[PDB]
């Protein structure tokens, strides 16, 4: 074949790429590397959350558990929980027919509590010459009993003196106090249990006072015609609460001393509780990741990636080194192998390819490729580390009659997810174009430094290569790659060669 | 005239620019085309919403309609609605002076409902040896009557036996049950209507229980001194509800089986209900658009563009082809005509203008321009189609005494709008710079490919044009345009011409 | 030193930088100037808010103030407030033991009130033949007294006739109406004060009706064993309210006409009230800035920068004029002085540096720099001026029992702040890359312009400079700078010089 000038090319060195990204302007762009911004894996189980175990309520509802239905696990030894797991259809709810007042708010406050201790508020003896009602509805191991937290005060010897009890919160923390009223199905039952005419109960702190009378009538709860209503109050430190009754009162025995609460979630049973720990629990499973987005489950609690409605989002890190870059004046070469291999993050080289009489080869330019790795590392770290806010669900606990406020809370969570989801999808598409164009600008900048060093000693072939107008052996090549080439040294030889080339004619003149 | 070299210019072809955009860095930039991102057109009427008609409550309030004020249109035949339209001063509210308990919640749940069916819960005969009170306050076809949904139980022959009724929700769906209590103005009226001393009403499900006694005294509603309180509960499947009364109960007759509810809005009357269908209904009119933003009305319901506080936002799609582009080394030509017309999205071509002895002309480069159309299309489709979230108002239904929560919910809607408003205004400005810059970059790329083809056979005039150093007739120009021109074919002629040009002296040596 | 050709260099003229910023891809980039996007300075005091004074409740709680505890300053003369400052341990609350119903809602609506006036609802005479109860718990002006806004109706001559009174809202505005019920500690006290058996109060509008009976028993408030409960209603124009009692009513005397309410905040005492005015009040102090973000305090009210969780964010405006730009083909010079000084926005100039046999000098290119100032100004103004939404806290007032809605509101506030926080941090990083890159493109364009004018009469040195192939005295330099230089003028000279330099040999041939 005809003789050819020695040649040096500046551009990309990499292997063949398989994995593509999308950019705002282009689809299915092959690049040498990328990262996934979205977490899709999870444990598929309920785990501890940041070292703190949840409580699985098993066969019991929250209400049954918190009031102390003796068919439920006692909470005498509980110290903390991160979240609760509850069976919507748990069999053991309130053992004796009744309801809990404001129980959506109570669920929300006990969804997680970081410091919890059950405490005896008032000893059973304080109420005086009374006895304690028990019921087959609320059995303890086959014996008739009652909620662990309350005392059903009833007549002794057919008398019911006025009873009184009080509790001062001296614990230095918040204390949950529970009490109730039993409403008889008949006047006969009321007369029998409580004796006194027009029984009343009066409960007060220095901030509020409530008075309760009996609401007589037949109800349709299972296993009883009468009915109980349960009430609660969270006392701040220094509060005082007093109870007085001539009949009806289900007296407070045990309360809960609680600190750092409302910090959990009531998740639904089904998914299994496993021995494991995660920094982000969702209803599908626990997530352990350094990714800042997840597309698994909107219902999430803890140190979480933001949920987004998205498929995977691949953030380009490497090079667009495909055959067609030549149409933009860029050079690239493909090679299964180099030496010291390819850099991890960008997979991985700006560099040179040469040809002279001694042969061919490729060589990386470490200094420029390092500035690129730094720029890419800086970009990725800024996108990731600046997302340092709070991204678990915006969510509350609500009961059956709180549909409006439940709906609006869930909508605001959805609206916040919509802003994040669009922003994430666009940032990635935009930044992918900017990263690919950044690699191009970098190699073009290297190409211009070479152009500048070669001056009139080389023809710019417009494809990222230079044809050198003198003999350029491996030592010459290495002076070009290492920035020490001096065009003066070869001026005589180069002007003679340029003259010779200028005179060649494809069709004879 | 003096001799001139044949010439080819690479750049923009288009007609005159009638369309200006703003960019992050410049105002009033003329471009050959853009698209509007914000919808400003609407029907000015209330329409069907994605195939589902609303209900115009006409001269009735929601309360009147829902309890069945006989002056209001029966809902016996209604099966569904997308939203409600209500006159805030409708004359027909509760016909007999009264109130509906928790009516904000009730409004919110009935704002729209996908499957609705009225149902007779309990036959009027079940209540026993009672009669039914009617009233001139509630006339039906001129006759004294009562709400369709309730039965005013009163004595028969100066007897009022205890009445009982119950309803088992066996429907597989949610059942709204309504009931009330009448509170006499005097003990005399209470004795006359209900007979029994201290009459009571007891209503209960297995989940809750309420007991109601009469609250006697004169009220100020129009046409009556007495007063009614209406109450409701939404039963889930399997629930059971019982009624018992010795006087005062306004007994349940008709309830409503409902599925997929709380999905609507209660819009205010004034704007007219037209025969039409839209995917997004606002209080101003229906919006039928593929735009993703609207600036018409914040109160919007359905598959909606997100409401933003903004003027129109023009996204540039076409070319910055103005005379001043030459200051940045770019060529452009303005033509009222080109064979085959201009492309739709960019309203302009990348391409060529030429001059030689045969004459002058312009020609589109189809390959480059097509690549641009793909890029702009992909860009637009991303910006638009990635916004597939839920952008109608974050809003609820609240009554007069629910001001705080209403205020808060509205502020959240507004803050969400403030996020999207800024994001939209800025994205457009930013993306317009990118788009106009991308077009430049694309024609600079063409110009460079030609530069590379012509090599030393053309002088780069720095204005987008090359002065060709040989005769280049139409055939030769087509080889340049179609990428087959071979500089070697004209090497002798081009060298001779260059030598001649270098020898010329404007001012004689 | 050897003879050198005359030279002109195109690029940046400025002083040493001393100012750094970060970009998405690089940290600590020295720039000639930047601006701070985040406000960090505040008054450290409570000020008037946009000309409207707050109210410092001093040693009274809001309840105590609004009901008119005589220990609290009278609000007879108040016309408005922008916000309230309250001691959470204020000693003067309700002077007689009691509670205010729905007091969190009340706090929220009175948090700031733009038009307020106290008004006499019902003259004391209306209630008929009763006397006014007073108490040492509520002393005023040396004597037992009672709340300013209420009258404790008690018997006269051991009779308590049924009292009645009404108020019609004909103010055209909303009117806050307060009433109460006294609950005796004993039957003996009830029979003594009110005489009648089973005393009742009936309070009704045309929209609702409430009946209150006495709740007898001993409470634990300081200084009294009985208890009062206080109620309110906000009447819209046209509303009518009626009161009737046979014992217990604390009758309404003064109410409040209000307009544009719910607009404030209840800040906590501590920070002192000062004679100042600002547009944005935070719990840390007043903020008077045109910046659109602040990192001072999340609890902020008014015309506010958005609170973000961020350090300072420095937006690049000036030039990246550092020695290493020459590696990217760019020229810059550093100088202390230039005729007329540096432009303030970018600090300072695109321009020229020359050298010939008359000496060396720099000169600004005013036309290209002004374009850059316009571009940056336009950028800044878009970023700032398009943030014209509402950015103070998403917040409400709640009482102690309203923990869940308070937590959820505060969470929404936080999640909105999290969006703006990430967005502001990224946007500054991204725009800084784009600003410095824009300045680079601008000077490269000026350089290309000069390149085009010099044509073959100059050697492009690839560092921003041109070696001119002829003598170019200062007049010649000036024709280059002002775009009148004509290469034809120096063609003969330049070709002779080029041919000379081509023949020179560093090592003799
Ligand atoms: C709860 O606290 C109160 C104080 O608020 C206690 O009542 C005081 O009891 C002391 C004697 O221990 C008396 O000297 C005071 O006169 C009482 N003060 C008041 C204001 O009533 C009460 O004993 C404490 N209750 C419990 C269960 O410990
Ligand atoms: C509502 O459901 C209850 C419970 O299924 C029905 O009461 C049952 O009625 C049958 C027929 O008389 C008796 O044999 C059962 O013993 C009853 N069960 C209970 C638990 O009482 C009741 O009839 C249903 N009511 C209506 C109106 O459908
Ligand atoms: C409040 O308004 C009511 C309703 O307008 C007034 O009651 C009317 O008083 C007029 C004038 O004396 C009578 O002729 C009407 O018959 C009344 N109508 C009704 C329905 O009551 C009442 O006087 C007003 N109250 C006050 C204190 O101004
Ligand atoms: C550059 O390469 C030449 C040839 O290998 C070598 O002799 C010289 O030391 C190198 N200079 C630098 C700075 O590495
Ligand atoms: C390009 O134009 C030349 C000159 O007219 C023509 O003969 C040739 O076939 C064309 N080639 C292509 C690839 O269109
Ligand atoms: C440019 O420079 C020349 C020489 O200094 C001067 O005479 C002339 O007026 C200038 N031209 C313009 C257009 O400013």
């Amino acid at each position: 074949a005809d003789g050819i000038q020695d040649k040096i090319c500046i551009g990309y060195l990499s292997n063949n790429s398989t994995d593509t990204v999308d950019t705002l302007t282009e689809n299915g762009v092959p690049v040498t590397s990328s990262i996934d911004l979205v977490e899709t894996n999870h444990t598929g189980t309920y785990c501890s959350l940041n070292g703190v175990s949840p409580i699985h309520l098993g066969d019991c509802s929250f209400e049954g558990w918190i009031v102390g239905n003796p068919s439920c696990a006692s909470n005498i030894n509980i110290r903390e929980w991160s979240y609760l797991i509850e069976d919507p259809n748990a069999p053991h709810k309130l053992c004796f027919p009744g309801e809990v007042d404001n129980n959506g708010e109570l669920r929300h406050l006990f969804s997680g509590v970081n410091s919890f201790s059950r405490t005896e508020l008032i000893p059973p003896s304080k109420w005086g010459d009374i006895l304690e009602g028990t019921t087959a509805s609320c059995q303890n191991r086959g014996a008739n009993s009652f909620y662990r937290n309350l005392i059903w005060l009833v007549n002794k010897l057919n008398k019911y003196p006025v009873v009184k009890g009080e509790y001062n919160n001296t614990t230095g923390r918040d204390v949950l106090v529970l009490w109730g009223i039993h409403h008889p199905d008949t006047e006969a039952t009321a007369n029998k249990l409580y004796v006194n005419k027009n029984p009343y109960t009066l409960v007060s702190t220095k901030e509020w006072s409530r008075r309760y009378e009996l609401e007589i009538g037949t109800r349709i709860g299972d296993g009883q015609r009468s009915w109980m209503k349960i009430y609660w109050h969270l006392m701040h430190p220094g509060e005082r609460i007093t109870f007085e009754s001539s009949g009806g009162l289900l007296a407070p025995r045990y309360g809960y001393i609680i600190e750092k609460y409302g910090t959990g979630r009531i998740f639904q049973s089904g998914v299994r509780l496993a021995k494991c720990n995660t920094k982000c629990q969702t209803s599908m499973g626990g997530i352990n990741t350094n990714k800042t987005f997840q597309n698994i489950e909107r219902n999430a609690l803890g140190d979480c990636p933001k949920y987004i409605k998205s498929g995977q989002l691949k953030l380009a890190t490497g090079l667009r080194n495909v055959p067609s870059i030549v149409e933009r004046g860029l050079f690239g070469a493909i090679a299964g192998f180099i030496e010291g291999g390819w850099p991890g993050l960008i997979n991985g080289w700006y560099g040179f390819q040469h040809q002279n009489e001694q042969g061919t080869g490729i060589a990386a330019d470490k200094t420029s490729t390092q500035k690129a790795i730094n720029e890419i590392t800086t970009k990725i770290n800024n996108i990731i580390e600046k997302m340092n806010g709070n991204y678990d669900s915006i969510r509350g606990e609500f009961n059956q009659v709180e549909k409006r406020i439940n709906m609006i809370a869930d909508r605001v969570d959805d609206a916040v997810t919509d802003i994040w989801s669009y922003n994430a999808k666009l940032l990635v598409l935009i930044e992918n174009d900017r990263t690919l164009d950044l690699h191009d600008a970098n190699v073009r900048n290297l190409h211009e430094q070479i152009k500048r060093a070669l001056k009139d000693n080389a023809i710019d072939e417009g494809d990222g290569c230079f044809s050198i107008l003198h003999k350029c052996n491996d030592s010459c090549m290495e002076t070009i790659r290492n920035g020490t080439y001096n065009h003066e040294d070869y001026k005589e030889e180069s002007q003679l060669k340029r003259q010779e080339i200028e005179g060649i004619r494809l069709v004879p003149r």
